[PDB]
Protein backbone atom coordinates (compact mmCIF):
# COMPACT_ATOMS: atom_id res chain seq x y z
CA UNK A 1 0.00 0.00 0.00
CA UNK A 2 0.69 3.67 0.22
CA UNK A 3 3.05 3.37 3.39
CA UNK A 4 5.31 0.77 1.53
CA UNK A 5 5.21 2.80 -1.74
CA UNK A 6 6.88 5.69 0.09
CA UNK A 7 9.49 3.52 1.54
CA UNK A 8 9.81 1.78 -1.86
CA UNK A 9 10.35 5.39 -3.69
CA UNK A 10 12.70 6.16 -0.69
CA UNK A 11 14.74 3.51 -1.59
CA UNK A 12 15.99 4.58 -5.09
CA UNK A 13 14.65 8.13 -4.77
CA UNK A 14 17.36 9.66 -7.07
CA UNK A 15 16.23 7.63 -9.87
CA UNK A 16 12.56 7.83 -9.45
CA UNK A 17 12.54 11.18 -8.79
CA UNK A 18 14.40 11.79 -12.66
CA UNK A 19 11.93 9.04 -14.15
CA UNK A 20 8.71 10.49 -12.96
CA UNK A 21 9.10 13.83 -13.06
CA UNK A 22 10.89 12.92 -17.14
CA UNK A 23 7.26 10.75 -17.41
CA UNK A 24 5.64 14.44 -16.31
CA UNK A 25 7.39 16.93 -18.59
CA UNK A 26 7.01 14.66 -21.95
CA UNK A 27 3.36 13.51 -20.79
CA UNK A 28 2.93 17.42 -20.85
CA UNK A 29 5.52 18.97 -22.79
CA UNK A 30 3.84 23.00 -21.53
CA UNK A 31 4.80 22.08 -18.63
CA UNK A 32 8.74 22.78 -19.23
CA UNK A 33 8.04 26.53 -19.58
CA UNK A 34 8.35 26.47 -16.04
CA UNK A 35 12.01 24.90 -16.15
CA UNK A 36 13.08 27.17 -19.61
CA UNK A 37 16.62 25.86 -18.76
CA UNK A 38 14.84 21.51 -19.36
CA UNK A 39 13.89 23.13 -23.95
CA UNK A 40 15.45 21.32 -26.16
CA UNK A 41 17.28 18.67 -23.66
CA UNK A 42 16.54 14.48 -24.57
CA UNK A 43 15.93 12.86 -21.18
CA UNK A 44 19.74 11.96 -20.84
CA UNK A 45 20.48 15.78 -21.33
CA UNK A 46 18.39 16.68 -18.99
CA UNK A 47 19.60 13.78 -15.82
CA UNK A 48 23.12 15.26 -17.12
CA UNK A 49 21.95 18.89 -15.53
CA UNK A 50 22.76 19.54 -12.30
CA UNK A 51 20.20 21.81 -10.90
CA UNK A 52 17.50 19.02 -13.24
CA UNK A 53 19.18 16.10 -10.82
CA UNK A 54 18.97 18.22 -7.58
CA UNK A 55 15.75 20.37 -7.83
CA UNK A 56 13.92 16.53 -9.10
CA UNK A 57 15.72 14.91 -5.79
CA UNK A 58 13.91 17.67 -3.35
CA UNK A 59 10.98 17.71 -4.92
CA UNK A 60 10.51 14.26 -4.10
CA UNK A 61 12.33 14.25 -0.45
CA UNK A 62 9.67 16.57 0.49
CA UNK A 63 6.52 14.80 -1.79
CA UNK A 64 7.80 11.90 0.37
CA UNK A 65 7.52 13.93 3.91
CA UNK A 66 4.12 15.49 2.84
CA UNK A 67 2.86 11.47 1.84
CA UNK A 68 4.18 10.42 5.12
CA UNK A 69 2.74 12.69 7.25
CA UNK A 70 -0.54 12.30 5.37
CA UNK A 71 -3.76 10.31 7.30
CA UNK A 72 -5.76 8.10 4.69
CA UNK A 73 -4.01 9.56 1.82
CA UNK A 74 -4.85 12.93 3.13
CA UNK A 75 -1.93 15.76 3.38
CA UNK A 76 -1.59 17.95 6.53
CA UNK A 77 -3.49 21.24 6.00
CA UNK A 78 0.16 22.74 7.26
CA UNK A 79 1.82 20.63 4.48
CA UNK A 80 -0.77 22.21 1.84
CA UNK A 81 0.26 25.78 3.05
CA UNK A 82 4.08 25.51 2.76
CA UNK A 83 3.90 24.19 -0.97
CA UNK A 84 1.25 26.74 -1.96
CA UNK A 85 3.32 29.43 0.17
CA UNK A 86 6.94 28.61 -1.49
CA UNK A 87 8.49 31.61 -3.60
CA UNK A 88 9.33 29.30 -5.91
CA UNK A 89 5.82 28.11 -7.09
CA UNK A 90 4.32 31.83 -7.07
CA UNK A 91 3.31 31.03 -10.34
CA UNK A 92 1.55 28.13 -10.12
CA UNK A 93 -1.83 26.75 -10.82
CA UNK A 94 -3.40 23.40 -9.10
CA UNK A 95 -3.78 21.78 -12.93
CA UNK A 96 0.57 21.90 -12.89
CA UNK A 97 -0.18 19.23 -9.77
CA UNK A 98 -3.05 17.17 -10.94
CA UNK A 99 -0.79 16.21 -14.18
CA UNK A 100 2.43 15.60 -11.95
CA UNK A 101 0.06 13.01 -10.25
CA UNK A 102 -1.54 11.79 -13.37
CA UNK A 103 1.82 11.07 -14.87
CA UNK A 104 3.31 9.68 -11.39
CA UNK A 105 0.24 6.89 -11.10
CA UNK A 106 0.52 6.77 -15.45
CA UNK A 107 4.16 6.31 -14.53
CA UNK A 108 2.94 2.92 -11.45
CA UNK A 109 1.08 1.58 -13.53
CA UNK A 110 3.01 1.22 -16.46
CA UNK A 111 5.87 -0.11 -13.81
CA UNK A 112 5.96 -4.25 -13.35
CA UNK A 113 5.54 -3.33 -9.46
CA UNK A 114 2.80 -3.57 -6.83
CA UNK A 115 2.74 0.16 -6.36
CA UNK A 116 -0.95 1.21 -4.64
CA UNK A 117 -1.82 2.86 -7.54
CA UNK A 118 -5.59 4.01 -6.24
CA UNK A 119 -3.42 5.60 -3.18
CA UNK A 120 -0.92 8.09 -5.06
CA UNK A 121 -4.57 8.80 -7.05
CA UNK A 122 -6.23 9.80 -4.12
CA UNK A 123 -3.25 11.02 -2.45
CA UNK A 124 -2.82 13.71 -5.79
CA UNK A 125 -6.26 14.55 -6.01
CA UNK A 126 -6.36 15.24 -1.90
CA UNK A 127 -3.06 17.70 -2.41
CA UNK A 128 -5.18 19.39 -4.91
CA UNK A 129 -7.62 19.59 -2.70
CA UNK A 130 -5.66 20.57 -0.21
CA UNK A 131 -3.69 23.16 -2.32
CA UNK A 132 -7.27 25.12 -3.17
CA UNK A 133 -8.16 25.23 0.52
CA UNK A 134 -4.78 26.69 1.44
CA UNK A 135 -4.86 29.22 -1.69
CA UNK A 136 -3.61 28.24 -4.41
CA UNK A 137 -5.50 28.54 -7.90
C1 LIG B 1 4.19 17.47 -4.36
C2 LIG B 1 4.60 18.28 -5.34
C3 LIG B 1 5.76 19.21 -5.26
C4 LIG B 1 6.72 19.37 -4.29
C5 LIG B 1 6.85 18.56 -3.02
C6 LIG B 1 7.57 20.45 -4.73
C7 LIG B 1 8.68 20.90 -4.00
C8 LIG B 1 9.53 21.90 -4.43
C9 LIG B 1 10.73 22.25 -3.78
C10 LIG B 1 11.26 21.60 -2.51
C11 LIG B 1 11.29 23.26 -4.51
C12 LIG B 1 12.57 23.95 -4.15
C13 LIG B 1 13.77 23.10 -4.53
C14 LIG B 1 14.97 23.96 -4.87
O1 LIG B 1 14.85 25.15 -5.30
O2 LIG B 1 16.10 23.44 -4.72
C15 LIG B 1 10.44 23.57 -5.61
C16 LIG B 1 10.68 24.52 -6.60
C17 LIG B 1 9.97 24.53 -7.79
N1 LIG B 1 8.91 23.78 -8.10
FE1 LIG B 1 8.02 22.53 -6.99
N2 LIG B 1 7.15 20.94 -5.90
C18 LIG B 1 6.07 20.25 -6.27
C19 LIG B 1 5.31 20.37 -7.42
C20 LIG B 1 5.66 21.19 -8.47
C21 LIG B 1 5.00 21.21 -9.70
C22 LIG B 1 3.81 20.36 -10.04
C23 LIG B 1 5.65 22.13 -10.50
C24 LIG B 1 5.35 22.53 -11.90
C25 LIG B 1 4.41 21.96 -12.66
C26 LIG B 1 6.72 22.64 -9.70
C27 LIG B 1 7.57 23.60 -10.12
C28 LIG B 1 8.59 24.10 -9.35
C29 LIG B 1 9.48 25.10 -9.93
C30 LIG B 1 9.46 25.75 -11.31
C31 LIG B 1 10.35 25.37 -8.96
C32 LIG B 1 11.46 26.39 -9.09
C33 LIG B 1 12.38 26.21 -10.30
C34 LIG B 1 13.20 25.00 -10.00
O3 LIG B 1 12.98 24.42 -8.90
O4 LIG B 1 14.05 24.58 -10.82
N3 LIG B 1 6.69 22.05 -8.49
N4 LIG B 1 9.37 22.71 -5.54
C1 LIG C 1 10.91 21.83 -8.10
C2 LIG C 1 11.52 21.25 -9.34
C3 LIG C 1 11.06 20.06 -9.88
C4 LIG C 1 11.70 19.46 -10.94
C5 LIG C 1 12.79 20.08 -11.56
C6 LIG C 1 13.45 19.48 -12.78
C7 LIG C 1 14.92 19.18 -12.54
C8 LIG C 1 12.77 18.24 -13.34
C9 LIG C 1 13.22 21.30 -11.03
O1 LIG C 1 14.24 22.04 -11.54
C10 LIG C 1 12.61 21.86 -9.93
Amino acid sequence: GFKQDIATLRGDLRTYAQDIFLAFLNKYPDEKRNFKNYVGKSDQELKSMAKFGDHTEKVFNLMMEVADRATDCVPLASDASTLVQMKQHSGLTTGNFEKLFVALVEYMRASGQSFDSQSWDRFGKNLVSALSSAGMK
